[PDB]
């Protein structure tokens, strides 16, 4: 800038002298695009924040409902940085907002590019062990992990994040222009410079296609095949007469509690005062919370081996482990009360169409991005690229962030619980006018 000089990596030093128009100064401004990504921005934000309301304060909050949340705040953040991106269109591409904002305002893209893919390999194993773990799952699939587990992924994304912001440097072109883009020299390059450009510049573009596309595409995939076989490998058995109404990770060991179970003086009278249903929604308190704590529960035993079950029920209700989590712990409870296994009721799955429609929605709009990225990073020694990436890549990444508009979208064309709690609470808005003004 000010009487400094920076060594330039050839793909920037060539799109730098690259002559838009005729060496005047004069920019163009192609108002159609500009538009578009500005009534994008405006979808955007309003399509994402009617779901995280709807799914947040107006559904029962489920581990499903968690993921979908945070789903769609990714897509809220892109969507925010969006306008951003229509004013750099708007002055006629150049990034006029000093360098320190081209960095985060980029960094968003990125944060939801790890975070999307985290998200939806996560959203495909969960689905994965609901099915081929049915015992486990209904005794840690709480809406308590589903949440901590977000976090894990968030400060993943965050992290894989932390290299783009760095190499994200403001460069001045010949036209006037001020470019926002890669600059794989700004900080300690090598003796060859050729060299550190080819290879930083590769290595970003490899990871990048690698943690946020083709590892959770093969998850989702071998997740999706998983489940697939083990429905009907159930299937055939539930078509034979084996309806009686029946640590590794992920485990199931039940002989492992019983001895347990009967070694502690506190629940080896209730493990035996119990008939065969109750004893295993006593086995599954154990595997959630480990001989040690049930045997805490010095008052509610008592209940359960005096058959006072209405009386127990009260007293776990009022536990912090149901005030924790509920779904897992009234399905314990309501057993006791009960005595039937009916509370594992075990229907099919919900969201498959969601889940199926926003992984399509996923590949097909960042699939693109990645493909011309990697041609860039190919471009370095073969020259020839070059101009195709130049007009190319910018095509793709405004695709990416559409799929931040079209996701809220296929939320609701999907899922018939989603467009209904809309429509009422539409109404709702709409009918406050009507009566008694
Ligand atoms: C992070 C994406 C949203 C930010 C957009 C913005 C303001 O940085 C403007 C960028 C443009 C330039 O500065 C030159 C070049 O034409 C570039 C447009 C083409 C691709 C975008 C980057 C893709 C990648 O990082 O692999
Ligand atoms: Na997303």
């Amino acid at each position: 800038a000010n009487a400094t000089l920076k060594p330039l990596c050839p793909i920037l030093e060539q799109m730098s002298r690259l002559q838009s128009h005729s060496a005047t100064s004069i920019r163009y401004i192609d108002h159609a695009a500009v538009l578009l990504h500005g009534l994008a921005s405006l979808l955007g934000l309003v399509e994402n924040g009617v779901i995280l309301f709807v799914v947040g304060c107006r559904m029962r909050q489920t581990v499903v409902t968690t993921w979908v949340l945070h789903l769609a705040l990714s897509d809220l953040l892109a969507s925010a940085s969006l306008p951003f991106f229509t004013y750099f269109l708007a002055v006629g591409h150049s990034w006029e907002l000093g360098t320190t904002f081209c960095k985060l305002h980029s960094s968003i893209f990125f944060l939801n590019m790890f975070a999307s893919g985290f998200l939806l390999s996560a959203i495909s194993l969960d689905r994965c062990l609901q099915v081929v773990r049915p015992v486990w799952a209904q005794n840690h699939r709480t809406v308590a992990a589903a949440h901590k587990v977000c976090l894990v992924l968030w400060a993943l994304a965050v992290l894989n994040t932390v290299p783009y912001f760095v190499f994200r440097d403001t460069i001045s072109r010949l036209d006037g222009r001020i470019m926002c883009y890669y600059n794989v020299l700004l900080l300690n390059p090598g003796p060859d410079r050729d060299a550190t450009c080819n290879s930083r510049q590769a290595a970003l573009a490899v990871s990048k296609f690698l943690l946020a596309f083709l590892v959770p595409l093969a998850i989702i995939a071998s997740s999706h095949a998983a489940v697939s076989l083990r429905l009907q490998h159930r299937a055939d058995l539930g078509l034979q007469h084996r309806n009686i109404f029946e640590e590794k990770l992920f485990n199931q060991d039940v002989d492992a509690a019983v001895r347990g179970i009967l070694r502690n003086a506190k629940l080896k009278p209730v493990y035996d005062s119990l008939d065969a249903v109750r004893r295993a929604a006593l086995i599954n308190m154990v595997f959630q919370m480990g001989e040690t704590g049930v045997a805490g529960f010095t008052n509610s035993l008592r209940m359960l081996q005096q058959k006072r079950w209405d009386e127990a029920a009260v007293n776990l209700a009022k536990s912090r482990w149901y005030n924790q989590t509920p779904n897992r712990a009234k399905r314990v409870i309501t057993t006791f009360r009960t005595g039937t296994w009916d509370a594992y009721r075990r229907r099919p799955g919900r969201f498959v169409r969601l889940v199926a429609a926003v992984v399509a929605a996923f590949a097909l709009c960042w699939g693109p991005y990645h493909v011309f990225s990697l041609l860039e990073a190919r471009a370095h020694a073969n020259p020839g690229l070059r101009p195709l990436v130049w007009r190319g890549l910018p095509f793709v990444t405004s695709l990416a962030f559409f799929n931040s508009v079209a996701n809220p979208v296929l939320y609701v064309l999907t899922c018939p619980d989603m467009l209904r709690k809309l429509r009422r609470s539409l109404r709702t808005v709409l009918e406050s006018v009507l009566v008694d003004d």
